[PDB]
């Protein structure tokens, strides 16, 4: 984003009247005080980097700094000298384990950025005093920088990011564009509501309406192993339930780049392409399968039919992967950015949660004692150690799915007691 590209200030008039309408970022990060060739960025790279955005406002008369952590702090009610010091204590922890840096996101009217020179400091990117991240905290006391993991103490933040979401081209104020899109996020006149507000409007502007699936987002936790565990499980569960009920057509509804999970088989396996609703949830009768089992593999759909197998993002789950969304949804940020629709107990009214289980046909070779190590084994009387070792795996893999935020539904009828006769 170029220092001599314009910037609107319409929206900053109210606070600083007379400001010139012709203002570059150059002459406006002069206005206010001050590898970092600015300070503001493009929403390309805001986007790259929603794991670090922090909506934040502030709101005069004294002032109250409001972010869309919940966080409302009054400068003087206390001095800027103690603020800043809460402001990089409450960015650490926010932050340290999604991201290496602060995006804060703005509807600008003029005090939020004039606030800024009280607690940041700019300059060289630089790294860590205690590691290698770049560093995103400064402290006076010392003359050090540190990341968010190392900044205990220290004082001021360092090298921020910002985007001025007004920019985009809005009509209208801040609480009449949210308020299109969005019933959860209420205006009850503290700045963190603004915050709140407007981190909520960038999300849906960039990811509900907007969506790009190509963007690849760096590895910051289970990832790998959640993926991994989702893949498992998917084959596992379907694979039982052709068993189990041996339905004559599966009805894959979903992704279209969807493989069979369940190569090996009989039924005919019969896909429909749908890609992740990001807005609202699908509604099935614009869907559409009475015959046989539907899958619907992460495809959220409104009210699932009763002949369904269902694994659903559950968006009230509290981890590093999902982010606050819109409307209720969250935006689940795992290598892509998914903003998905809020989780509806009633969409499974024609289904039942479905309970865990281990099923496996393969020979035992290479103590356990459970109800649902579903084998060969368990069923003449002991677990073999193969089949023990491959049951303790799955397990894991099975909690780390469900932990990471999924929640897998059956039709009413899955029994596990059917697989046993398959031995
Ligand atoms: O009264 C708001 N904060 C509370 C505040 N305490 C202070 C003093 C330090 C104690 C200053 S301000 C507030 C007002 C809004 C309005 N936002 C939408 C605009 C009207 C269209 N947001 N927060
Ligand atoms: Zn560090
Ligand atoms: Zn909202
Ligand atoms: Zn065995």
């Amino acid at each position: 984003l170029s220092v001599d590209t314009k910037f609107k200030t319409e929206g900053l008039c109210v606070d600083i009247p007379g400001i010139p309408k012709d203002m570059t970022y150059r002459r406006l990060i002069s206005m206010m005080g001050f590898g970092y060739p600015n300070m503001f960025i493009t929403r390309e790279e805001a986007i790259r980097h929603v794991r670090a955005w922090i909506g934040f406002d502030v709101e005069g008369c004294p002032l109250q700094l409001g972010f869309s952590t919940g966080v409302n702090l009054v400068a003087v009610g206390l001095p800027w000298n103690v603020v800043r010091i809460k402001i990089v204590q409450m960015l650490s922890d926010t932050l340290k384990n999604l991201s290496d840096r602060v995006v804060f996101v703005l509807w600008a009217h003029g005090f939020e950025l004039t606030s800024m020179k009280y607690f940041v400091k700019i300059g060289p990117e630089r790294t860590c005093c205690l590691c290698d991240r770049r560093a995103t905290c400064f402290s006076t006391a010392s003359d050090t920088y540190a990341c968010w993991h190392h900044s205990i103490g220290f004082d001021y933040v360092y090298n921020p990011f910002m985007i001025d979401v007004q920019q985009w081209g809005f009509t209208g104020n801040l609480q009449s564009n949210h308020d299109l899109y969005c019933q959860v996020h209420g205006n009850a006149h503290v700045a963190s509501c603004d915050a709140i507000m407007t981190r909520c409007l960038a999300v849906h502007e960039c990811f509900v309406k907007r969506v790009d699936w190509t963007i690849e987002y760096p590895i910051i936790g289970d990832e790998l192993k959640i993926n991994a565990a989702c893949r498992k499980v998917q084959h596992m569960v379907v694979k039982a339930a052709l068993l189990a009920d041996k339905f004559p057509v599966l009805h894959d509804i979903g992704n279209p780049k969807a493989i069979k999970c369940v190569p090996q088989a009989d039924v005919e396996w019969k896909f429909y392409d749908a890609q992740p609703c990001s807005d609202k949830a699908y509604k099935i009768e614009e869907l559409f399968f009475t015959d046989g089992v539907c899958l619907f593999w992460n495809c959220n759909v409104d009210r699932y039919p009763a002949n369904s197998i269902v694994c659903r993002f559950d968006t009230r789950v509290l981890s590093n992967l999902n982010l606050p969304g819109c409307d209720g949804g969250s935006l689940y940020v795992n290598k892509h950015a998914f903003h998905t629709p809020a989780f509806d107990k009633s969409a499974f009214v024609n289904l039942k949660q479905l309970p865990f289980f281990y099923y496996s046909d393969s020979p035992c070779e290479s103590p356990l004692k459970s109800a649902t190590c579903i084998t060969r084994c368990n069923l003449g009387g002991a677990v073999c150690r193969h089949h023990a070792n491959e049951y303790r795996l799955y397990l894991d893999a099975y909690n780390m799915m469900i932990s990471a935020g999924f929640s897998l539904w059956v039709y009413k009828q899955f029994d596990t007691y059917n697989l046993w006769n398959t031995f």
